[PDB]
């Protein structure tokens, strides 16, 4: 009557430390714990999980086996894992954890995650002589392993014993250290029969453990679904070794829970016809579920749908084997993590989007408003909003998406967009919606249509060019980006200060959101009344569709809230702008002592000083920063910005990775300042010219090169090609990447024309997408053009464009003077002629210098 459970331990302690340690890790899933290790080591309390348990509690969450809520109780809470994830779910009142701790075992580690303040660990407490007390949820993750199976069943069933009179109709997560032994198992069919639940195997659990456990939402054979593992443990034994699949460890956030503030209340009357058209559309499959996770949205109802995204991005062939070196690189692989699936997109929404911002002081809300309306006079001295149309939409939609070609080519679509448009001057929406059938997608790009009728002009016309307002850098191009910085490094006084906002848009408030709605006060009636439907109807009230996975299958999500930006809608980088100025711009009257706590504080400030500051001061402080929507360059007329912090984080923009009272630190050289996700770097050509040019970590670019978009070989090797020559004209100065740009560049067909775009920022131009020759490219952009090279004689020549030096260029990640590297250059005309062999027989030209 031997079990497969107990075969599969005999085999297991069998194995030699060698084999062991490779079979243990084999095929399964694990959190990368090298961010949390290191910030824990370094004493930081916020954002990250103790242990590797909040994770693990996080998989049976997400999948609903368990739901805390209410009183949760914790038994071996140990470190806290398990507690501090369960601080933030939207049902959770309370954790109670209990641990033993003392010598061989873990103690609390305390820590200031969200929701902390509802968090009551205990050390001193073994839960084998305590007496069970009322709770909503009870979790318990004890049991220690044992090379004998018969001291692990006598472990187990004393965990059993010791849980079970805490069960009451609860929601409940218990491990089963050892499940396969029968005497455990007949033990569990009792405890099933009066407390329901079934046996579940966690994929992040090790292939050295059988442990199980036993949750209660869901029903099931417990002997199958031990045997199932067991079956499973077996087979990886002999299986070829599988690297274990990594996944990004959680982020629990930082700060106290008011759990009362949290709820959304939603404006009914102006979200009411869009839920009830998307209930009418999917009717057939219309519900409404109360055990949504939703804290700070409100949530209207869901639908059925298949579940659309991926764990991991697609691989470009054509890049990854002109890049051999760096195959083993971490950062390189990193790149290509991002998990689109519904789980994927439920982990991001939790920690980054279902958040609340308390609202301004009315001190701040007043400066804000002053600036706010000052600055919108600035913006609009010289050009008038105006409205864009079918045709301008139409042509920017061609020149950029198959099925948006069609779209604005079909009659009926603007039939539609029409129909919206009667509504909205009516001061209704019927269709506008945005995501976290034709119809669908049609009322998707006519909402974004209708967008970019009342908004479009902000970007279509450069408002915020640096020309018209000072501080902007709209239609400048990465190019120029590190000119605008060394420019600002000349003004005196303080530090550059590039502070970023953690997750700017779900930080914009009711406030920002009507400072910026001021903008309509300055449009024609018939655009006024449009642009105030896209404000007041879909931007201060949005109506979202997000995915879940749910035990039955995927649901589309309806979801609403009034605050935070639509990141998924026409408007968002020009408002963003126009706020991030409004934002610094308090900072700078803060750290120059115009705006004090007292004033913050202040219901009834008064505005004669801070209407003095901006009229005397305003544009000489714009044309101190570079701000391109959420981010900033600063340099103040002193440091004391540096430790202005009041008004920052009373506005809601918290800044990232750094407590919210420690003072920022900014840099004296603009080389080193970081903006746009990149930095620049001064050089001085052989003819002795200085030119400015763009970088960032070598690393990130290689990743990002190897991602594929959108069989098939010829779309893969022009999107290849389309990167070399992004590389050429803008990272020509990184050794690596110019000699794989002109592997690339070797290895695809010369008259194959780059197809698909290498980057979707708005600081690209897209110069690179050309057969023309790139060193003619390379003297329009870097010489011709180039306002801050007055001498225009053309380089000739490739080996007058210059490299970072040696050091710089290794500082900045590149492999140069390792062996990898110098063993890839000389496999340069062979790993060509591999892609070359890929491709076919066509016809190639050689770029290697
Ligand atoms: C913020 O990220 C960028 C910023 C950039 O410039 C500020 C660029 C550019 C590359 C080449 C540029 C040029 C030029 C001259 O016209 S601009 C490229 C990227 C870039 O990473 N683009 S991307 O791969 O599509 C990236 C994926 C994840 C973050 C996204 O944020 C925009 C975009
Ligand atoms: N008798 C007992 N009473 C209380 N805690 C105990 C115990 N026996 C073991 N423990 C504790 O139970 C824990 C199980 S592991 C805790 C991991 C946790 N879920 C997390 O996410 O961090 C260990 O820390 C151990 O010290
Ligand atoms: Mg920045
Ligand atoms: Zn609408
Ligand atoms: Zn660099």
């Amino acid at each position: 009557g031997e079990t497969l459970g107990e075969k599969w331990k005999k085999k297991l302690n069998q194995l030699s430390r060698k084999e062991f340690d490779l079979y243990k890790k084999s095929g399964i899933t694990e959190v990368d714990r090298t961010e949390a290790k290191e910030g824990l080591k370094r004493g930081e309390t916020t954002h990250h999980a103790v242990s590797r348990g909040s994770a693990k509690l996080q998989w049976f969450v997400e999948r609903n086996m368990v739901i805390p809520e209410g009183r949760v109780i914790d038994l071996g809470c140990g470190r806290g894992g398990w507690s501090y994830y369960c601080a933030g779910l939207k049902k959770v009142t309370e954790v109670r954890g209990y641990t033993k701790g003392g010598p061989g075992h873990e103690e609390p580690v305390p820590m200031s995650t969200y929701g902390w303040n509802i968090v009551k660990l205990m050390s001193g407490k073994d839960v084998f002589y305590l007496p069970p007390e009322k709770c909503d949820t009870l979790l318990c993750d004890i049991g220690e392993s044992s090379p004998s199976p018969t001291v692990e069943e006598s472990r187990t069933i004393r965990v059993l014993k010791m849980v079970e009179p805490w069960l009451k109709n609860n929601q409940f997560c218990i491990k089963v250290l050892n499940p396969y032994m029968p005497t455990v198992i007949e033990h569990l069919e009792r405890l099933q029969r009066k407390h329901g639940g079934m046996l579940v195997r966690n994929p992040l659990s090790r292939n050295s453990t059988h442990e199980m456990y036993w949750i209660s939402n869901g029903t099931g054979n417990i002997v199958s679904s031990v045997n199932m593992v067991s079956r499973l443990l077996l087979n990886r034994f002999t299986m070829t070794h599988r690297r274990p699949t990594i996944e990004k460890d959680v982020d629990l956030g930082a700060g106290t829970r008011h759990v009362n503030a949290e709820p959304e209340t939603p404006n009914m009357d102006v979200i009411g016809e869009r839920i009830k058209r998307i209930k009418e559309e999917h009717n057939s499959t219309w519900h409404y579920d109360d055990e949504n996770p939703y804290k700070t949205w409100a949530y209207h109802g869901s639908y059925e749908v298949k579940a659309t995204g991926s764990a991991s991005s697609m691989i470009n062939g054509v890049v990854k084997l002109l890049t051999k070196p760096w195959d083993v690189v971490p950062m390189v692989t990193q790149m290509a993590m991002t998990d689109t699936t519904p789980f994927g997109q439920q982990r991001v929404f939790k920690e980054k989007v279902d958040t609340r911002t308390p609202r301004p002081l009315p001190g701040t809300r007043k400066v804000m408003e002053i600036t706010a309306e000052w600055l919108w006079r600035t913006l609009g001295r010289n050009k008038r909003p105006r409205l864009c149309t079918r045709e301008e939409f139409t042509k920017k939609v061609r020149t950029n998406w198959d099925s948006a070609k069609a779209a604005v080519e079909d009659e009926e679509f603007w039939k539609l967009v029409d129909r919206e448009r009667e509504l909205h001057k009516l001061g209704k929406c019927g269709s506008c919606v945005y995501n976290m059938s034709r119809a669908i997608w049609y009322m998707w790009l006519g909402v974004r249509y209708l967008e970019f009728e009342a908004l479009g002009f902000l970007n279509e016309d450069h408002w915020f060019s640096r020309e018209n307002s000072y501080s902007g850098v709209e239609g400048e191009g990465l190019h120029k980006l590190g000119y605008i910085l060394r420019d600002i490094s000349k003004i005196p006084g303080g530090a550059m200060y590039a502070d970023d906002t953690a997750g700017w848009d779900t930080r914009i408030t009711e406030d920002d959101l009507h400072n910026e709605e001021k903008i309509i006060q300055q449009m024609d009636p018939e655009h006024r009344q449009l642009a105030n439907a896209i404000f007041k109807l879909t931007y201060q009230n949005k109506v979202v569709k997000v995915q879940r996975p749910t035990p039955t299958g995927t649901v589309m999500d309806i979801i609403s809230r009034k605050d935070q930006r639509g990141s998924g809608q026409v408007g968002t980088y020009g408002l963003n702008t126009f706020t991030n100025m409004e934002a610094q711009l308090v900072r700078q009257m803060e750290g120059e002592g115009v705006l004090t706590k007292a004033d913050l504080e202040n219901p009834h400030l008064l505005e004669k000083k801070i209407t003095q500051w901006l009229e005397t001061k305003g544009v000489e402080r714009l044309k101190r920063m570079a701000i391109s929507g959420d981010d900033c360059v600063v340099k103040p007329i002193d440091d004391r910005f540096a430790n202005a912090l009041l008004a920052l984080n009373d506005m809601g923009k918290v800044r990232k990775d750094i407590p919210q009272w420690q003072p920022s630190k900014g840099w004296h050289d603009w080389q080193q300042v970081p903006f746009c996700s990149h930095h620049f770097h001064e050089l001085i050509m052989k003819d002795g010219r200085k030119l400015v040019v763009p970088c960032r970590p070598q690393d990130e670019l290689i990743g990002r090169a190897r991602i594929s978009q959108g069989w098939s070989l010829r779309e893969t090797a022009c999107l290849g090609k389309a990167y070399a020559q992004m590389w050429s004209l803008m990272y020509f100065h990184r050794r690596d990447l110019r000699l794989a740009s002109n592997a690339i560049c070797s290895a695809v067909p010369v008259h194959w024309v780059p197809t698909s775009r290498t980057t979707w920022s708005i600081h690209a131009h897209h110069q690179w997408m050309t057969t023309e020759d790139m060193l003619t490219v390379w003297n329009r952009v870097w010489i011709e053009e180039n306002p801050w090279m007055e001498d225009k004689t053309p380089v000739t020549t490739w080996e007058n464009v210059p490299y970072l030096g040696k050091r710089e260029d290794q500082w900045c990640g590149s492999l140069i003077g390792l062996t990898s590297r110098a063993t890839w250059a000389q496999n340069i005309p062979t790993a060509i002629q591999q892609v070359r062999s890929l491709i076919g027989n066509e016809e190639f030209l050689d770029y290697m210098p």
